[PDB]
């Protein structure tokens, strides 16, 4: 499968894209504003994200940090991504189709879009100026807006008994972003696509 991501951004940002114990393509590269990097992603891969890290410096080797999104502090990741971080999250070639989605349960870091190429389905968006508007609580000092769970570490927060509800904090995601999961139990925003669709994930998408 084909992701195009793009980054419509006034700044840079360094995207990533990972299923959590591998990378997904190369794993990460520098995306100025403007530009567009493709990569393919390997048809049944499960449980894949891709976000946007912002605020990076990597020395010669690809070795260094991120203000939002740093992932051990590589450039190409092979690991998912340091709170806060929009997410787009996709399951390919599950029993015939794709399912995609944009998540906050991890905080928020860079507007995202989220949608096919191909025929079949629709997109997720989640592009209001979560950031600007977000509580004084969960502002991250090194830039972006993180999960409640992130922050206060409790079982209510991150649903660790598999038993949570909506909170204000998460009510406030969900106010600015309704198509995007906004705590752990949240009532699915997920995308049925045809299988083997492709993809264009676009930071600041307006």
């Amino acid at each position: 499968a084909t992701f195009e991501i793009v980054n419509r951004c006034s700044y840079t940002v360094w995207a990533a894209a990972s299923k959590g114990d591998a990378a997904l393509d190369a794993g990460g590269r520098q995306l100025n504003s403007g530009e567009s990097w493709t990569i393919n992603v390997e048809p049944g891969t499960n449980g894949g994200k891709i976000w946007a890290r912002t605020d990076c410096y990597f020395d010669d080797s690809g070795s260094g940090i991120c203000k939002t999104g740093d992932c051990g502090g590589l450039l190409r990741c092979k690991r998912f991504g340091r709170p806060p971080t929009t997410l787009a999250e996709f399951s390919l070639n599950q029993y015939g189709k794709d399912y995609i989605d944009i998540s906050n349960i991890k905080g928020f870091n860079v507007p995202m879009d989220f949608s096919p190429t191909t025929r079949g389905c629709r997109g997720v968006r989640c592009a209001a100026d979560i950031v600007g508007q977000c509580p004084a609580k969960l502002k991250a000092p090194g830039g972006g807006c993180n999960d409640a769970c992130t922050v206060f570490q409790t079982s209510e927060y991150c649903c660790t008994t598999g038993k949570c509800g909506p909170t204000e904090y998460s009510r406030f995601f969900k106010r600015l972003c309704p198509d995007a999961f906004s705590y752990v139990l949240d009532k699915p925003t997920t995308v049925t696509c045809p299988g083997s669709s492709n993809y264009r994930v676009t930071f600041c998408p307006t």
